[PDB]
């Protein structure tokens, strides 16, 4: 998908908030500046140019009066989400790597991060569950049916919860964010690899 000493970024806001990212390369280059709204729901994707094949690149935040900076590791040739997310008063980023999964007819792929304190267990097929580790921990990627996905199993270590995946269409990479547990049960945002 990217070229070589070059990156596809994907900004996914998961604060209360809207955030100003400020991506800086190794001498105060502004390779990417743009203000993501609070759980903005759009599949847009930033090219960004890298200066090697690998480098550790300088996320600016800024959200209200705070700013925090965060640093993370790119390799050229790849692309990335970056999860913005609730630290407290104040938030935290997080870089996950997309793997590139070619279309398989009849099915889409989808993966979690578990933002609970509490492991996770999600039953998609007549297969093993899929674990999505407590605390932003990453699932692994699993190639599902195409279709409507209305109440998925998932289960900690004492409940047992149903989650609203939608329409999982053919030629599409799926992450879902488990953010919250609300009065009517699991909360899920649904985002798309590029």
């Amino acid at each position: 998908m990217a070229a070589s000493q070059e990156i596809f970024l994907q900004v996914l806001n998961l604060a209360d908030g809207d955030v100003k990212v400020t991506v800086l390369g190794s001498r105060n280059n502004s390779l990417l500046v743009e203000s993501v709204s609070s759980f903005q729901n759009t599949t847009h994707y930033s090219k960004l140019h890298l200066e090697a094949k690998s480098q550790d690149l300088h996320f600016h935040l800024k959200y209200n009066s705070l700013s925090v900076h965060n640093d993370h590791s790119v390799e050229e040739k790849n692309c990335y989400q970056l999860l913005i997310h609730q630290d407290g008063e104040s938030i935290s980023s997080m870089l996950v790597k997309d793997t590139g999964i070619k279309p398989a007819n009849g099915m889409a792929a989808i993966r979690f991060i578990n933002t609970l304190h509490k492991d996770l267990n999600i039953s998609l097929d007549t297969d093993a569950p899929l674990s999505v580790g407590k605390d932003y921990g990453v699932s692994a990627y699993r190639t599902v049916l195409r279709g409507k996905y209305p109440a998925v199993h998932c289960e900690t270590e004492d409940k047992v919860f149903s989650l609203d995946l939608g329409q999982l269409d053919f030629g599409t990479t799926y992450l879902f964010v488990i953010t919250n547990i609300t009065s009517q049960g699991l909360q899920a945002w649904k985002a798309e690899d590029i």
